[PDB]
């Protein structure tokens, strides 16, 4: 089989120290104490260079093979705006991106643009701008002429895997689409992303070539949430459209943002299954002060049919940070690998749509378990009641906004 690494929402805090004063630990706890800071990070920290570098050293040791790697975003920490500048974002994904490149020389890395890789975070503009120039600059070695052009126009681009003949990665910005970018309020088409998207699926269709979609804000609905898709929904609309209309040419759709790990199955307003969706982890483990749970950092690998491009299946790696900090070595392992874990022949819509169709079955205990590997099995403890139930089987199933209501009347 083919394999692909998948890392995302790695969030560098430079501060991070263990020192006496907990509130002195990491800027991006904002003045709380941490909870329990160790050499990996603390559930109130972004992460320590640590704990990126032994993710990165994992993958690198793990002795699986992967031809390329995709990274969707999220570089610089959680700090208030006036904290950062453009010059400190851009130093953040400077070093992610040479960390990278140091360890994985030869490997083709596919990057996307997260909200908070630029400053201020989430005002990425529909022009070019010192961000996209500079990314532009990081990236060249994985990215041709025309990416790079489209890149730094407006941050996004598509590119054909060297390695993987017959098969092209488009980077989407989906930022633009963010409700708190206030840069694009009101634009039918910020900096003409859906026109170049169509035209690019339209050639790939007469290339022949499969087409992976990356980008950091994904589409559809949280999953948490009542009724609050992760973009703008007007945005979610139009994109999902295009999706459906070349869901035959998509083999795959791969994003961050949300920390998690989450499915989704877009389907078309009849209820036919078209296109898989994988929201993946984030390495950082950082939560606010009120929040009951966060995630375990997480990395994952896919699998997919040589020169076909179906995919076949996932592993999800992951560290129990609290093991972690206890004893000061990182033991980054095998969480679960989906075939396997939920009983399902593969990645296809097919098999993920029978698999939701599982979930929302009383006392599904598929359900328990996905909800336990959503936080990265953080809490193995942790209870979904009926309300959460029907929020997150009808956001798995249902990324539009009228079937995701009929979902919500129904349950
Ligand atoms: C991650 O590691 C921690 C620490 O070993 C595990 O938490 C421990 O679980 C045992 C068994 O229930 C408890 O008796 C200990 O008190 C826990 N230790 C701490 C420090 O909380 C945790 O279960 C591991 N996570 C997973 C998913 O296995
Ligand atoms: C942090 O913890 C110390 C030790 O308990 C305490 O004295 C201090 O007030 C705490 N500060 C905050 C902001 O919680
Ligand atoms: C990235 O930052 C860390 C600490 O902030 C530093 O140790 C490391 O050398 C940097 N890496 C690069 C490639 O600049
Ligand atoms: C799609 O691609 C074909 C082949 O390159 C081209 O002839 C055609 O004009 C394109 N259609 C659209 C709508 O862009
Ligand atoms: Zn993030
Ligand atoms: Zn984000």
């Amino acid at each position: 089989v083919g394999q692909f690494w998948h890392v995302t929402d790695l969030h560098l805090d430079p501060t991070y120290h263990i020192t006496d004063d907990r509130t002195k630990v990491c800027a991006s706890s904002k003045g709380a104490n941490a909870s329990n800071p160790g050499p990996f990070g603390d559930v109130l920290c972004d992460s320590p260079y640590q704990l990126i570098l032994s993710a990165f050293d994992f993958i690198k040791n793990s002795g699986q093979e992967a031809s390329f790697m995709i990274w969707t975003g999220d570089s610089p920490p959680h700090v208030p705006v006036p904290e950062l500048s453009t010059g400190t974002v851009i130093k953040v994904i400077t070093n992610m991106t040479m960390t990278v490149q140091n360890l994985f020389p030869n490997l083709q890395v596919f990057p996307a643009l997260g909200n908070h890789d630029y400053w201020p975070q989430d005002q990425l503009p529909i022009v070019t701008s010192k961000v996209y120039s500079a990314v532009a600059d990081l990236w060249k070695p994985w990215l041709g002429e025309e990416a790079i052009s489209t890149l730094k126009k407006g941050g996004f681009y598509s590119q054909k895997v060297a390695s993987n003949p017959g098969l092209r990665i488009i980077s989407l910005n989906t930022n633009l689409y963010y409700g708190p970018n206030i840069m694009t309020l009101n634009k039918t088409d910020p900096a003409n992303q859906f026109e170049w998207l169509e035209n690019t699926l339209n050639s790939s269709l007469w290339n022949k070539e499969k087409v992976y979609i990356i980008a950091h804000v994904p589409v559809g609905y949280l999953p948490y949430a009542t009724d609050t898709p992760a973009i703008r929904q007007y945005y979610n609309e139009k994109l999902l459209d295009i999706f459906r209309r070349y869901s035959s040419v998509i083999a795959g759709q791969f994003y961050g943002h949300t920390h998690r790990d989450s499915l989704m199955v877009l389907s078309d307003k009849n209820g036919n299954p078209l296109n898989s969706v994988f929201v993946a982890p984030a390495v950082t483990p950082v939560k606010g002060v009120l929040q009951k749970e966060t995630n375990n950092p997480g990395v994952r690998l896919f699998q997919y049919k040589p020169g076909d491009y179906t995919l076949l299946d996932m592993v999800q790696y992951y560290l129990n940070l609290t093991e972690a900090n206890l004893k000061g070595e990182s033991n980054w392992t095998l969480e679960y690998v989906l075939t396997q874990a939920y009983s399902v022949a593969d990645l296809q819509p097919k098999s993920l749509y029978a698999l939701v169709q599982q979930f929302a079955t009383k006392d599904s205990k598929q359900f328990l378990k996905y909800y336990h590997y959503y936080f990265v099995s953080y809490d193995s403890s942790a209870t979904c009641d009926q309300h959460c139930k029907t929020l997150q089987v009808c956001a798995i199933m249902n990324l539009d906004s009228m079937s995701y209501d009929d979902c919500l009347k129904q349950h």
